[PDB]
């Protein structure tokens, strides 16, 4: 009768053994309470799969040619508009709330489960960004050039910038009276280091890794080479203590 396929998003697929009179596959899958059914002119568990929720939505179910992807969406009662997205492909999901046509709310989940939640999303593409690593957050805005988040210690302001490509730079602002004090810094998006520096001498690096984790090593007190070994920050307290 059918083989079962696994899907992105933790789903299933029940695919026809073979193929109708007009060479299409039967598909049927289950969504937490909703049954979804379509065909596909494809038989491995790609195509196309809609439903109806008790509230009358539509809901329509995508899977990619490869099945590296899936779509799940949700649309108003005649299936016009959308009501929410979410996508899920290698890892990770972006979830769309929508009203209006405009995107009020998006959130990743990348695959190590760390997130970026935007909210009160507007239609110039603004509104409130939050990153949700293991062991702390990071707040602040997004626009439609860029997320910001920022961590404010003393004088001192960290922004981690993230592209709308997804890029990372970092940068440092430090309102400081003095100079013997005062924190500057330079971004290396060779090496996703954020250098920083005090009174002439570098003081730490700062490594914005792949691995959506921040580290931070020391330098000598010549501030000229980098001393023990980088420690994974686990708190937001111990990045405020980097920014001293």
């Amino acid at each position: 009768n059918s083989v079962s396929v696994d899907l992105p998003g933790s789903m299933k697929v029940l695919v026809s053994k073979s193929s109708n009179a007009d060479g299409k596959y039967d598909l049927i899958a289950t969504v937490d309470a909703l049954e979804l059914s379509g065909t596909s002119d494809k038989n491995n568990g790609s195509g196309v799969l809609e439903g109806v929720k008790a509230d009358a939505s539509k809901v329509k179910l995508t899977i990619s040619d490869d099945l590296g992807q899936t779509t799940l969406e949700v649309f108003k009662s005649d299936g016009s508009t959308l009501v929410s997205k979410k996508v899920t492909s290698n890892g990770s999901s972006t979830e769309e709330k929508i009203i209006d046509g405009i995107i009020i709310e998006k959130i990743i989940t990348r695959a190590d489960g760390t997130r970026l939640e935007y909210t009160g999303i507007k239609s110039d593409g603004s509104g409130k960004a939050k990153e949700v690593l293991k062991g702390y957050v990071l707040e602040g805005t997004l626009t439609a050039e860029k997320t910001t988040l920022v961590v404010k210690e003393g004088t001192v302001t960290l922004s981690k910038n993230i592209s709308k490509s997804g890029e990372v730079s970092v940068e440092l602002n430090d309102t400081d009276s003095s100079a013997a004090t005062k924190k500057t810094a330079a971004w290396n998006s060779g090496t996703s280091t954020l250098t920083i520096t005090v009174n002439s001498k570098k003081t730490k690096d700062l490594v914005f890794t792949s691995s959506n984790t921040i580290t931070v090593q020391q330098y000598d007190s010549n501030g000229t080479s980098l001393e023990g070994s980088a420690v994974e920050i686990t708190k937001l307290d111990e990045i405020k203590n980097a920014l001293k």
